[PDB]
């Protein structure tokens, strides 16, 4: 009686969610059903029927037999263990020829890949009274009025399942190695803004419902972060445009005093009077505070605003977080220069980083390729490249790219763990303290950091941007601080470029 | 951090949901913590620590010691058994003074009544990275933008927790007696449309999250039913208004032949030539099919439309289902006359029934009293009695009520099981076949029914309407056919009437 719910597809037309026919177990336990019948049509042996069904459904025999022993009942079912079973489970039970036993056909929502882009695809939930499906999160929810039907509409994503396997596998390794409390990776076409892969940890499996509800927030669109030093690039770009940044000009490294607080470069001691380019390759906070001073505090807030921060990107995900620019005072101002106080979404970081590879134009990231009905062929929606703004010139963008190149490839680089052999890698590293959730200050511990990397390859003329982030490793927190997210960036990026036939 | 989320309140100002401070246990297990410290700041005896913590949190000691045995880790936590701990769990653990052990403050969403109006109130879910709460269902979801904060705004419901207790207890009894696949009960102020209580089974516990997600649909606003014979009252009202219904006029009871289907009164044989009034007391299908003929099939489809059916009531619940009036052919039309084929929501049923007690005016049912901020005192929204339509005259409404009275109290009544001692009750009984989910036709079985009752008391001048519905009893399915929902209507109605100080006899 329910219309088939529309399918969710990846960019190459692979099925990511679809309606299927599963089956539900029913046991007639009343003798009235088998009155005018030679063979019995009700359970005559509750003990043996309980033992045989335990060989297909995951229920102990005592529990089956207990459910079979209910008085004043015509027929009984078996809860969650008795539904959503396959055509093969059906035939295996049927060959047993247990009296009073049958399988009823029921529609379920099938995610063929299981735990796979879970927080993006989402999950639909079934009302057993009617069989109506309703999306509870993600695409299944956002596009529920379209997917629900007579046949509902299909939604096609820009996700490439091949690149998504790379991301899923790389996140799995990060969990085993670092056991972080939060972890995401996203791959974006550097020239169109399409999201080619996205995943996060922890997450759920839409097929089974395992861990669904444990974390509602999609990291790309709904979680917010103090990004850390990946943010320095936008103050870098601004200082370049305003004449403040000179690659070879020297500046005073070490520390600065901001409202009775001592903020210093990551090594406490600094490096003396060193060039700005070397200051950026080193992720120098003193550089960024010096740059802020020279640009002016009023101008720099507008700089972060033109790069999209503090505002939603107007994507297609529900409840997109706006972030906020931390500018209420000079301490917040100066710490915003290196990515604290200010909070961003990852989708905002992608939009703003895209400026450096598109002559200064930010690309609005997008993951919905099509909404269309396959019966009627009506197209409701078509995603497309769209410029979100042009905060910098082509010249400013190219000079930023020169520094990002240096970050990874300078002979004095501290990010050489992000090099991939055979490929020219570039990007920016981040290490950030994390705000404790229940107010106060920052999370405490030996390495209570949100580590990240905003990378792209091949350098200067990238095909993809790969942004990965890991918050609060609970294992190998020393290594987590040392290597950041290189242990995910490298496999994702290497496998993606090779999959995209980028020359090795 | 996160602004305090607004509270959800009942109509008397009792808290139904609110933010609280709970605690999360943390165990530092690394020796670096106790370097420049006289006393240790890490667990020095993991075995004894595992045995002491086992006396407060619900996890085995071997699992504590195992979790404490994680390598390359500074501190470890303990999953679900290790969070949402009370101030007393806090004081109990701290009195132990176990080295390396602390309790971290975490905000939780607290539902003081546990499983209580669950499918209406909903549940908010926590993002553990930030502590941000977001509603996943019901009021928490619908009003999430107001509740989320400064301080978020409070939402005040029309629910009365005193009356909600009666409904919760009465549904619990129906589950034990009948194990039905679906079951709902709702109490509405008969003169204002206010929802005084609402619940369903199965449902979830918002405090614990138990069974949340197993059924997304709120029965009041989002589930749909073939209502059965409760629907006869609206065809009855039409026939009264169109002059077709005469209480003492005789009609031929028994069966009618409709497009190769034989539909008959519930006893198969009917009762011969009996008065129309008595036909309604008996829940005569032939009466209602005869009624449609005298009004006309075109006129009757418009009749159910003016009663609000097929259309959303446009309440404040998300995704309210509209139902549909089953009229594609004469078989669907005739079966619509006694409440099959056509599908409705309970809230449409309430709205249409209220007409009979408000001189013909339908009242739009409502459950949101107020959205307002307690710091600023800004009121964003205020609920109120609102006429949804006036499909019948005052006389038609009064004539309908006389038949509803008779249904329960006629000396020839088949609904005497809904009588309550000391109170005068009226209403209409319902028994309906249920559409099988996997297409085809109806669910099969000995008594595969959705049984219901749409009642009100005191009769003629009711205080509340009580609508309860039970689909597909899996236990005592024979009794479920015999008694319908009398075993919930009576306790709910009786207890509510007493709480509202209606004089008992």
């Amino acid at each position: 009686q329910q219309p088939e719910r529309g399918k969710i597809y990846d960019r190459n037309g692979k099925v990511l969610a679809e309606d299927v026919e599963r089956y539900k177990l029913v046991a007639v336990i009343d003798k009235k059903a088998s009155a005018n019948s030679k063979k019995p049509r009700h359970v005559v042996d509750k003990k043996e029927t309980a033992k045989k069904l335990s060989t297909v459904i995951d229920m102990k025999p005592e529990e089956i037999e207990k459910r079979l022993s209910q008085k004043k009942a015509f027929q009984i079912e078996f809860g969650r263990k008795g539904t959503n079973l396959t055509y093969q489970d059906k035939l295996k039970i049927e060959k047993m020829n247990l009296p009073g036993i049958s399988l009823l056909p029921e529609t379920e929502r099938f995610y063929p890949n299981g735990n796979f882009a879970s927080h993006l695809i989402g999950r639909a939930q079934k009302n057993p009274d009617t069989g109506e499906l309703k999306g509870a999160l993600g695409v299944e929810k956002i596009f529920d009025s379209y997917l629900s039907g007579k046949r509902g509409d299909d939604v096609h994503l820009t996700i490439d399942s091949n690149i998504q396997v790379f991301v899923e596998e790389a996140l799995d390794g990060m969990v085993e190695r670092y056991q972080p409390k939060d972890l995401f990776a996203v791959v974006m076409d550097a020239k169109t803004g399409e999201i080619l892969a996205y995943s996060q940890r922890p997450t759920f499996n839409p097929e089974t419902g395992k861990d669904f509800g444990k974390k509602w927030a999609n990291d790309l669109y709904q979680n917010t972060y103090e990004p850390g030093s990946t943010f320095k690039s936008y103050g870098l770009a601004a200082a370049i445009q305003e004449g403040a940044f000179d690659p070879d000009k020297k500046y005073k490294s070490g520390h600065r005093d901001i409202m009775g607080s001592r903020i210093s470069d990551w090594n406490r001691v600094g490096w003396g009077e060193i060039p700005m380019s070397l200051g950026f390759t080193y992720s120098s906070n003193t550089l960024m505070m010096h740059l802020q001073d020279l640009v002016g505090a009023d101008k720099m807030k507008s700089w972060y605003e033109r790069f999209g921060f503090g505002k939603s990107t107007k994507g297609m995900f529900d409840g997109e977080a706006p972030g906020q620019i931390g500018w209420s005072n000079e301490l917040q101002q100066k710490t915003s220069s290196f990515g604290q106080s200010t909070t961003v979404t990852p989708v905002q970081m992608l939009q703003a980083q895209s400026a450096f590879f598109n002559d200064g134009n930010m690309l609005k990231p997008w993951f919905v390729n099509s909404v269309e009905n396959p019966v009627s062929k009506r197209q409701f929606y078509k995603g497309q490249k769209q410029i979100a703004g042009k905060p910098i010139t082509k010249d400013t963008a190219e000079k930023v790219e020169k520094q990002l190149d240096l970050v990874v490839n300078s002979k004095k680089s501290h990010a050489a763990n992000y090099r991939i052999d055979g490929y020219e890698v570039e990007g920016k590293t981040g290490t950030a303290q994390v705000a404790a959730p229940n107010g106060g200050g920052y999370v405490k511990g030996p390495n209570p950091y949100f580590v990240s990397f905003m990378g792209d390859a091949p350098k200067k003329n990238p095909k993809v941007i790969v942004y990965a982030g890991m918050s609060l490793a609970q294992k190998n927190d020393q290594e987590a601080y040392e290597l950041g997210v290189s242990k995910a960036f490298k496999p994702i990026m290497e496998n993606t470029l090779k999959y995209l036939n980028v020359g090795k």
